[PDB]
């Protein structure tokens, strides 16, 4: 039952999120976990995020802990 960060409050893009805007929920898919919690704090997404929106790799401009490919920044 690994909980995943699911945008609870409806937040658009270009809006740096923090801990209060990060709720670890157990829903599919797994989206982005909290491994980069202290690294995502202040991340701006590129796709509008509705309420309880599963964090996807498509709404992250500068991926912090993402060595899957975008490991340049």
């Amino acid at each position: 039952n690994k909980a995943s960060v699911v945008a609870n409050q409806l937040i658009p893009i270009n809006t740096a999120l923090t801990l209060i805007m990060m709720k670890a929920e157990v829903v599919t898919p797994m989206g982005i976990p909290a491994e980069e919690i202290p690294n995502l704090v202040g991340m701006q997404v590129n796709r509008a995020v509705p309420l309880g929106t599963t964090l996807m790799p498509d709404m992250v401009k500068n991926y912090e802990d993402g060595t899957t490919s975008p490991g340049l920044k």
